[PDB]
Order: C-alpha cells, then structure tokens, then sequence
C-alpha cells in the first residue's frame, strides 16, 4: 500500500515533471548552440571503475552491490569516469577535440537535506583534448548561457575560479612529495564548509609541519591575482592562465558573471589546473555547479597517450531551489490543441475520424474516451487546456460538418 | 583499463545516442499528438512493490540488492501505480500519462533481450471501455509510422483474456490458479504444445480442460469466438467495438485478431495486445492490455480501470535496420569560427558570442592551430560555415566566411 519514494529520491508526476522538462531544454539548447554533442552511458558501472581512493569522500558514499553474474557493481556518483570508460573505448577512432555532453542521474549515499538529495541529475558538459583554458572559458561560458537562459543575470549568481597549479607550488615548494597533494585538496575545500582549526588539524595529522600548513592558508586567503603573482610570480603557468581565462571570459561578455576566489579547490582528486563553483550571490545554497580541468585522469585510466580534459557538473536541485526562491519557475500547465467531443456514442465513429484528421495536420488533440454527458465534456476540456472543443453532432455531421468553440458550424475542409 | 560496459548494458557514445534521440523523439511526439503528460519515476524502487509471484518468471529475473531493500526496476507500471495512488483523491481523471524509463532484467542478453532496456510507456488510467485500448494500440502505431514503417512491415495481434477467463471458469478451477495459466499459455509460441500441456497439468488441471484451453487459443476468429461463449458476452462484444474503433480512426490493416496472444504478465484483466514485425524475425516490439484490478491490489480504496502498453528501444531498431530506416544522420553545427591567429581570438569570441546570440549553433577552435587544420575541423564537425576573423578584415568591421568573401558583422545574421 506504499506510496512515498525510496529514501531522499524524487518522484516526477506531470506537473513537477514538467519544471524537469522546462529545466533540460535548457542544457540541451544550450549545448546545441556550445556545439556540444550528446551521449550516455549505463547508470549501473562496474565498481572497479571508482578506484582512486585519494582520501575522498565520494568511495564509501556509494550504492554498490554484487549481481553475482558478471562481477560486482554499483550505482554511478558522477560521470565523468564513465567518460573517460567510453573515450579510451573508442580509442585511435576517437576524433579530437571533442565536444561531449550528458544529463546522467548520480547517486550518492549522501546526506538528503538540503538541496543534496540522495539521487540527483547532473547536465556534463566535457571538452577532451583541449590544452589551453580557452577550453574552461568556453565551459563556463555555456553555464551562464544555460542560467541567463533560465530567467537568471550576473547579480543572482556567480562563478568563482582557481587554479590547483598555484597550490601544487606551493605544496612542492615546501618538501612534501606530490604523494599528499590530492589528500590536501580534498582537505582544503572544507574551508567554506568548516572552521580553521580543524582543517589545520587533519594537514598535521597527513603529516604536514605548521609553517608549511600556514603557507597553505594563506595561500587560500589570497586576494586577487595580482597578489597571485607576487608569491610565485607573473611568470608562471597559473598566472598568466588564469589571466588568459579571465581576459577571453571578458571578450566573451560575461565579464560580471565570474571573479577569482583564491579559495576554490573542489572536492575530487583528478582535477589538475583551473576549477570553478557556480553560486548564489546571496550564500543560501550549495554550489550549483562545479568543474575545471583534469589532464592526468585519462592516463590514469590507462591512455597510452595523455589526453587533456575540463567540464563540470550541473545538478538539477540547488538550481532549481534558486530559480523557486527568484520565482522563475511558473508552473506552466498541460494544454492541448483540441478535444473532440463525440455528441452521443453513436458519432464516435466519426468523431475518431475527426480526431485522426486533426492528428495528421500536426495538432495537438484528445477525444473523450468514456461515454459522458455534454457538459462533462466540456468540463474534461477545460481541465486538460483545451486550446478548442470540436463537438462532433449528428445533425451537422450530415452537412459534413462539426461544431466547434473556442476557449458554430464549421466544414471539415476549413477545420484544419 | 577496462573499457566494456556492465553485463548487457549498452554504451550510448554520440553516434548511437544521435540514434536513440531520433527514436525518443518519436516516442515524445507521439505522446503530445495523443495528448498524453510525461512522468517519470527513480530507476531504483523497493524491493516490497513488485511482490506479486503469480508464477512468473519476472520475480527472480531481478537487480535487487541492501542498501530497506531495494532493486532496479523491471518495469515502469508499478511505479505509476505507486504515483498514482500516491496522489490520492487530488487524482483527476481520466489521466494520460508517459514515460520513457530504463529497465533492468537479470534476463538472457541476446538477441533483441539486454539486461538494459528503454521502454515507452503508455497508461490511460480511469477510463472503462475500449476506446481507451483503441487509442492506446493507435498510438502505437503512429509511433512506428512516424518511424518510417507501414501495416506491410509490422503487425499487432489482439485479444481479450476474458475469453480464457470465462473457459477456466466454466470448468472447475477456482480463478485461484488462472493467472498462472496464463503465464504458462502465453509460452505457446515460444514452446512446444506437449510442455504447456505438462505445466498445467502439474499446475492440477485436468486433461479435459487442458484440451478446451488448447482449442481455446487456436479459435480463428471474432465471429469464431462467438461460437464457444456466445455474441451475448463481454469479450466478443468489446473487441468488436475495439476493431470497430481502430477500423474508423484508419489504421484497419494495422491490427488482426489472434487468439494466442496473452501476455506474460499477471495483472492484465482484458484486453491485450503485442506489437509483431510480419516476417516474424524478432520478439514482441511492444506489449499491453488493460488492468482494471491492480490498482485494487496495491490498496485504492475504490478500483481504477487502466490499460497501457510498453514500446521497447531494442527490437524496434533491430527492424529499422533491417528495412534500412535509421541511416546515420551525422553531427552538424551552423558556424565555425576560426581567429586566424591567436591575437583575433579575443575579437572571434566576439563574433562567437554574436552568433549564438542570432539563435545559430557555433563553434569555435580553441587550441593554436594553423588555417587549414582550421577548415579541416570545419568540415569534421559538418559545419555549414566558415567564419575567419581576419585582421586586415576586423580593422574594416568584417569578417571572412567560407560557405560548405567578405562580410559586415552584422549581416553574419
Ligand atoms: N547530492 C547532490 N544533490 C544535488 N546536486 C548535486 C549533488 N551532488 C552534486 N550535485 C551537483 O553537481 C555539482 C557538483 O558535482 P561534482 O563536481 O561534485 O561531481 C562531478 O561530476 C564532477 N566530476 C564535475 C565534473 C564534470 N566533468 C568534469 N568534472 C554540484 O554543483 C551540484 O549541483
Ligand atoms: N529485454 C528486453 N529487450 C528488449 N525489449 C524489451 C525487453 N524487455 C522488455 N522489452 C520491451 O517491453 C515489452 C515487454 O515488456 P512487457 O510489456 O512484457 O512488461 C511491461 O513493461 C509492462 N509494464 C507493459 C505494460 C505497461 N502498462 C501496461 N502494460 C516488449 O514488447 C519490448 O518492447
Ligand atoms: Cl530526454
């Protein structure tokens, strides 16, 4: 007798699946015009696949399982691994760049409120074999297109931006081995989400010193990239790529939509230089979206060449709580062309004729199924939205012709 | 480095999913011409809802695991109903409702049977007589002429399962052990007439009324049912409104009476149907019925009539390649711009900008690389313009386009 859905997942009746419907649109326009082509791929994966285990948090909030037949498996949490399963699939055939994208469902065995529900969508747009940032620029170029196409402006929502080379520096500056880089990315973005100390906690406890955990900080703290270039100077990758990104965003025109935020890190280990998070100005919600650039990832899958990569993830939950709290998510309710209304069961016949010929000539049209009354008739029409009631009477049907309102006697030629 | 997909599942790169759009596409156009409201439900249900062991071969045939319990859907109908009932009195009805869900059944990968499917679903929930089937089976067939396929190439049988109903009945078997009858009956084209025979009579039945039942499923035609149940009687009556009905929308060649047909699936009350390529190659490209009584059993304080049918992405595209219907389409966009060297770039995203602005689809090469790479990726992402940003060019307002001379940036659209 159970109605309610398994644990923090969403059911989508015709009304919510509508604001879903109205949400896509979106990203696949928005791909379209980015030049993005569309893929898939299963939603169940061989767990093998998610074997990084770089002190993340993602390898244990997982919805893995044992088929017995085959091997075991579980429940995809991101994309972008089964990307990299699908590219190195295609192999020497794969043409490049490629421009690929996806709206895949992700499952995390994650903590349900607020806006991190335990299943969620999540639009991927991926640029493979791209070396310079014109890449990242295109990428979150085609975020802000999606969010201004969705009713939203610069002053609602930001993007913030960082590249992980500045801190890989500072890192191998002091005399840590790349050994514990990852860990300390996975680390450091907790600094939005929890307090100094205890992140400086978990950097000694990884065995770092403290004067090397304040480099860290500070780090994190810095203001502009001005101030970037003055603890590793102008000439150096990250620099002179974060003002390229930056100078090709401005030309773009969506120089109010992003800035610099010495803090963004991101919370998965195969991010390599740039990475951004989109957010609400005001603070209210997690990040919308986030991504950056990954080289090493294809590698590490086994590419017997490497082979550059950026994209991001854009959930369909934060957004949409945004877009409620804006108020540009209006329900727009189902309608229909016509409704077809046989007068009496005896012009049923005729009425399906009716209907077919509405059907061909491209409308949208509905018939009233079970014998009821007039009026009822009208009142179904009504409910669905009906742009027009095509009462199909037997008086007119003899002058070969059909009732109609809007919402007299009309020809059958000079109804559609 | 492992590269194949899970088990039976199907990776779906760029080239195949253009393929699986082109379908879906049809799936949805379909349902809006019909006047039918997308719906959709998680992939991952509880394991509780798809309890019914009518002796079917669904139950074990499952992805179920521990998170309560829990397993991949093997079909969408549970989940609606779960929706529906959910809704509660705010259900308004008559509904018509779709959905194109993933599907997973622990079954037996070839030919057209993967562990992974897309299935399009089509309910009408609330309505009584066959109009509702009528209108459903139309569906169907619209879809697969909006496909490119005609009466010639595909068929769909039709039949009540009153028919059988009322047989069982009349001899003395409790409704009790019918639905497994069913089950058993509908391996009749898959399987040899002794082993059916074998199964019902370790199922109790009698000699004598597995005879009548095998008689049953042969009977020939509308007018032959009559005959062994009378004219005066629901099932004859209602599948001649039903071809009456199809028969008067215009799709007449479409369907034909078989009395084989019954489902494999324990919940269907009347009609049922099941979608066939006429050669007889492949499995049933779709199937359906109407199921009055389910909607009891998962708990609705009063019984909501329903009829709906399944549309499969496997089949179907098995038979549109063999009647070479799904040629390759490739990848196009409107425009390419190409900064003809890196210092136009910042003006070429200008123009990029401009472009899709104007409504256009357009791309733009974003490593350094020389002019004729340049028209090279043009032409391997189909472009239909070439859009160089020229420096000479830009000073005098302009750009460069190549159609696959000179032109004022705001004539580019
Ligand atoms: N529990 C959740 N509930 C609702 N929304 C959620 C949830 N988790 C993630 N998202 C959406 O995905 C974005 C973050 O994805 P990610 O970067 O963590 O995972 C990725 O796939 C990265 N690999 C990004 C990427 C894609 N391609 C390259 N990098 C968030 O902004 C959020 O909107
Ligand atoms: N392994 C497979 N490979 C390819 N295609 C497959 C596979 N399994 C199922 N299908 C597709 O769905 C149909 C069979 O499922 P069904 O109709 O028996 O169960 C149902 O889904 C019921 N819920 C039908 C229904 C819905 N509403 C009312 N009745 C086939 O006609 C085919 O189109
Ligand atoms: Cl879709």
């Amino acid at each position: 007798v159970e109605t309610e859905p398994v644990q923090g997942c969403r059911d989508f009746p015709p009304e919510a699946m509508r604001c879903r419907r109205h949400l896509f649109d979106v990203f696949h326009a928005t791909a379209k015009t980015f030049g993005f082509e569309e893929y898939d791929a299963p939603v169940l994966e061989s767990e093998e696949l998610y074997i990084r285990k770089a002190g993340e948090e993602i390898t244990e909030q997982m919805f893995n399982f044992i088929t017995k037949g085959g091997h075991r498996v579980a429940l995809r949490p991101e994309m972008t691994p089964s990307l990299a399963r699908l590219l190195l699939g295609k192999g020497r055939s794969l043409l490049l760049p490629a421009k690929w994208y996806s709206i895949p469902q992700c499952w995390r065995y994650e903590a349900i409120t607020r806006g991190r529900r335990r299943e969620h969508y999540q639009w991927n747009m991926d640029i493979v074999g791209v070396k310079s940032v014109s890449a990242e620029v295109e990428l979150v170029c085609a975020a802000c297109w999606a969010m201004r196409s969705l009713g939203l402006s610069s002053k609602d929502v930001g993007i913030k931006v960082n590249s992980r080379k500045v801190l890989q520096t500072v890192v191998e500056q002091a005399g840590v081995t790349s050994d514990k880089f990852a860990p300390v990315c996975v680390i450091v973005d907790k600094m939005e989400k929890i307090p100094r100390e205890e992140v400086e906690a978990q950097l000694a406890v990884l065995g770092l010193e403290p004067t090397v955990v304040d480099a860290i900080t500070t780090t994190l703290s810095l203001k502009s990239i001005d101030e970037i270039a003055q603890r590793v100077g102008e000439e150096h990758e990250a620099v002179k790529e974060l003002r390229q990104f930056f100078e090709q965003v401005e030309a773009y025109g969506y120089g109010d939509w992003v800035l610099f935020d010495a803090s963004v890190v991101r919370g998965l280990a195969y991010y390599t230089g740039i990475v951004f998070e989109g957010f609400d100005r005001e603070g209210k919600f997690r990040a919308l979206c986030g991504g950056g650039r990954y080289d090493n990832l294809l590698t590490t899958y086994g590419s017997p060449t490497p082979i550059p990569c950026a994209g991001f993830g854009f959930g369909d939950c934060v957004i949409v709580e945004l877009l409620q709290e804006k108020r540009l998510l209006p329900d727009i309710p189902h309608v229909v062309d016509d409704v077809v209304i046989p007068f009496d069961e005896s012009m049923r016949p005729h009425a399906l004729a009716v209907l077919r010929r509405l059907r061909d000539a491209g409308r949208s049209a509905d018939i009233i199924l079970d014998k009821k009354k007039v009026v009822q008739a009208f009142n179904y029409a009504d409910r669905v939205g009906a742009v027009r009631a095509v009462l199909v009477a037997p008086e007119e049907w003899e002058r070969g012709e059909v009732q109609v309102k809007m919402l007299f006697a009309v020809p059958l030629d000079r109804l559609v």
